């Protein structure tokens, strides 16, 4: 069975080929992240940052889908992908986007406490949730 990476790169391409955007073709995207989910056992990846970036999106195609439903996900992605400040930035988006602004910055704290990596990226994200901005992270690279 193909690993993370190997499973990221088909679902990167996936979304690539799903534009222009429509119901039809996000709930195709979004079943087609289950199945990965469904074939990666997350006590062999824990580590890995591929899987981390699975369900990341995973969590993120659900908050646009239905975002009343969507904290599970993102709790799923901290749970199996904690090494990983990204993972951590994404639930505090999620909950800054829904106007929980206190959990947003608590999440961020307790991944600096926890030590999660590059520290810097979770410096830039309170940052930015102090100076008031809508995003945690700009177009980063």
């Amino acid at each position: 069975g193909p690993g993370p990476e190997d499973w990221l790169s088909l679902l990167l391409k996936l979304e690539k080929n799903s534009v222009p955007l429509s119901d039809a073709l996000l709930n195709k995207l979004i079943g087609r992240y289950s199945q990965a989910i469904e074939a990666l056992p997350p006590d062999k990846y824990g580590q890995n940052e591929s899987f981390a970036r699975i369900q990341v999106r995973f969590a993120e195609l659900k908050a646009i889908q239905e975002p009343d439903d969507a904290r599970d996900y993102f709790q799923m992605a901290r749970a199996n992908c904690k090494k990983f400040a990204f993972v951590h930035i994404s639930f505090a988006q999620f909950e800054l986007s829904q106007g929980n602004v206190k959990k947003s910055k608590q999440l961020l704290q307790k991944a600096v406490e926890r030590g999660a990596v590059p520290l810097e990226m979770l410096e830039i994200a309170l940052r930015n949730l102090n100076l008031q901005k809508k995003q945690l992270l700009s177009e980063e690279e």
